[PDB]
């Protein structure tokens, strides 16, 4: 953790507290996620979820019996641009890329506050 991810979003969105703002949004942002993404931000989340699902099927992780949920990488934040550290092994670089793409996706999409705390039956 979360923790690294939380730190990435803030790097692109310095004004936010991502565990509060990007949590429980739409159908996908937050625990699980199903149905059709309700907006571009939901789709950001749908993708990220997908990128974690894929990471688990990766050999490089499947050792290192890795958990996307616990995957431990390094990244730096400078001037609101994120760089995933070369020192990452393949598995941790895959996860860092997942987190990186989401960070960025989040900063380019509209925020629809009618989609926070949605009834998943709309999903
Ligand atoms: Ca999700």
């Amino acid at each position: 953790x979360l923790w690294q991810f939380n730190g990435m979003i803030k790097c692109k969105i310095p004004s936010s507290e991502p565990l509060l703002d990007f949590n429980n949004y739409g159908c996908y942002c937050g625990l699980g996620g199903s149905g059709t993404p309700v907006d571009d931000l939901d789709r950001c989340c749908q993708t990220h979820d997908n990128c974690y699902k894929q990471a688990k099927k990766l050999d490089s992780c499947k050792v290192l019996v890795d958990n996307p949920y616990t995957n431990n990488y390094s990244y730096s934040c400078s001037n609101n641009e994120i760089t995933c550290s070369s020192e990452n092994n393949a598995c941790e670089a895959f996860i860092c890329n997942c987190d990186r793409n989401a960070a960025i996706c989040f900063s380019k999409v509209p925020y629809n506050k009618e989609h926070k705390n949605l009834d998943k039956k709309n999903c």
